[PDB]
């Protein structure tokens, strides 16, 4: 579909058997999800933005379905205020900026 | 143009008569630029990112040119890690997400 930017580009996603709302974020290198209990191994990471850094847990090869489009890649989990779909997964669903 | 997301969506902007590089950031409500000298008056404001809240200078009705597209809107100036173009200006140049 085509999504205008009058409002936040929030879409429904499916990850780890849960439906959530997440931001399609072209400014996010990586995908960062609100705190959740995912199984499997992980490694710690820190990611920076406005206000400083947050500590996150990095899971690899995590499947996420975005508006019916399937994608699999690295997913960071930590105390983010919002679910953020980053470019690592946006590329996989064929998302582009257009103007 | 149609911009894929395998790289950061970085573009050249023109503000205050000076060229800079900025990130098209659909996950940002507002446009936030690194510390710089801008003409006109400003008001102190606070914005929160992933890592917390920062102090910024708010400039209203500022002319910015993005990839040759003219916009006039609010521009926040403060200690952001990257020049980011937010939805307040992305809408003015006709930007949409598509997949
Ligand atoms: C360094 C470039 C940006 C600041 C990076 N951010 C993505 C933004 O889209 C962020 C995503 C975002 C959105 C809401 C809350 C927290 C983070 N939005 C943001 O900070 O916008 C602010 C300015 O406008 C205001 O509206 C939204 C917040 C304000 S981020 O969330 O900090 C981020 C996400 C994934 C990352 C990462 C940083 O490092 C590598 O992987």
């Amino acid at each position: 579909p085509q999504i205008t930017l009058w409002k936040r580009p929030l879409v429904t996603i499916k990850i780890g058997g849960q439906l959530k709302e997440a931001l399609l974020d072209t400014g996010a290198d990586d995908t960062v999800l609100e705190e959740m209990n995912l199984p499997g191994r992980w490694k710690p990471k820190m990611i920076g933005g406005i206000g400083g850094f947050i500590k996150v847990r990095q899971y690899d090869q995590i499947l996420i379905e975005i508006c019916g489009h399937k994608a699999i890649g690295t997913v960071l989990v930590g105390p983010t205020p919002v679910n953020i779909i980053g470019r690592n997964l946006l590329t996989q669903i064929g998302c582009t900026l257009n103007f």
